[PDB]
């Protein structure tokens, strides 16, 4: 059994001209890789090529327009980049940044195919920018193009267009760009642990509260968990796995499993505000193993400490690889409000999931 791993050097190169300590930092895949270096990880793994995703691979989720005028900034001038990074909300662009969002993408394109024709069985992604936040139609939050709304499809254009493809999403911040790419879609799952705080909490839209479940078809196919007043951790992320997540995967009995896989939420981040440890993250990773015969494609979204980052994915890596899950706690009541939301989700979810209790 092998473990794919890709990563460039290359996707360094986007970066925030106007505050060099932006915490979307190039040093965050850096840290990352040089961590997955010490620790003896990266030896193990089969290195797989990254790539530019083409135009046409871009279309699979985006507009053209979109897409054209992303790729319009590698030429503009600072003024004109200042500009259009402020058309979004929350956006910087360099001149390098559509290279680097194509290699995010195209990285992750390698991966699902190196899982899906049998060269791995699952794969780790280091790459930015993130993608979770970009939508068919506008880049937002530090991402431009959809890297794991473009992998489901990728994957299904490579094998069949009904390739069941489950999208967990764990980064803090709710996937609004994922959630709306595949609203209306029963043939990819995508189910997202989100900070929600009533809509307050980024991207600040009610779009994220648990009472969005998909529309026509794919009503039942759209899993939010949002989370109110309370700094979530393993406890907490560990009971939402048991009773929604693995419940809820298990009946779609996906094909492809994409992991979204922010670190923001982890211990330490300060835009998360929340503690999962890297122990949980090892967790979490080990039940996603159990689905789709073990192909796990995991990808780098969100996450701004690095040390943090460092410590957490190489965690889900070492997962990947066949190493133990490591000990975690006993007991520990989850938080009051983390019942809440996920009685909550159980309810809207029940009428689609036959097996939820
Ligand atoms: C906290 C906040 C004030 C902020 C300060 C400094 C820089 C950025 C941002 N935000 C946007 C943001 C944050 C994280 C991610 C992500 O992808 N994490 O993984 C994507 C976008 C927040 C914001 C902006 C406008 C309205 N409400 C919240
Ligand atoms: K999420
Ligand atoms: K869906
Ligand atoms: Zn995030």
């Amino acid at each position: 059994p092998i473990t794919g791993l890709v990563y460039d050097q290359r996707m360094m190169l986007h970066h925030n001209m106007w505050d060099s300590h932006h915490p979307e930092l190039p040093q965050r895949i850096s840290r990352i890789f040089s961590r997955h270096e010490e620790l003896r990880l990266l030896s193990r793994c089969h290195r797989i090529p990254a790539r530019l995703a083409t135009e046409e691979e871009l279309a699979l989720c985006h507009s053209s327009k979109h897409i054209s005028i992303i790729k319009s900034s590698e030429h503009m001038k600072p003024r004109d980049l200042n500009r259009l990074g402020d058309e979004y909300n929350s956006i910087f662009i360099s001149n390098e940044s559509y290279t680097c969002a194509l290699l995010a993408a195209g990285s992750c394109f390698n991966s699902a195919q190196a899982i899906l024709t049998g060269q791995v069985r699952n794969a780790v992604a280091i790459v930015r920018p993130p993608g979770h936040h970009a939508e068919k139609d506008t880049a937002c939050g530090f991402c431009f193009f959809n890297t794991a709304a473009l992998t489901a499809r990728y994957a299904q254009s490579i094998t069949r267009e009904s390739l069941r493809v489950l999208i967990v999403d764990w980064d803090v911040h709710h996937g609004n760009g994922t959630q709306h790419i595949f609203e209306e879609d029963d043939s990819v799952l995508y189910i997202s642990l989100h900070r929600y705080e009533d809509g307050a909490f980024f991207p600040n839209s009610e779009d994220a509260n648990y009472d969005k479940v998909g529309l026509g078809k794919g009503r039942g196919y759209n899993v939010n968990i949002p989370w109110n007043g309370g700094k979530m951790g393993d406890p907490e992320y560990m009971a939402a796995f048991h009773h929604l997540v693995m419940p809820i995967a298990r009946e779609f009995a996906p094909e492809l499993v994409l992991v979204s896989a922010g670190f923001d939420a982890a211990r330490g981040d300060p835009l998360g505000g929340f503690q999962v440890t890297p122990e949980g993250y090892a967790h979490l990773t080990h039940q996603l193993m159990s689905l789709a015969a073990g192909r796990v494609l995991i990808i780098l979204e969100g996450g701004y400490n690095l040390t943090s980052i460092s410590e957490s994915m190489s965690m889900c890596t070492s997962m990947l690889l066949g190493d133990s899950p490591p000990s975690l706690d006993h007991l520990t009541p989850l938080k009051t409000s983390a019942t809440v939301s996920i009685n909550n989700v159980l309810r809207a979810h029940a009428p689609f999931w036959s097996s939820l209790r």
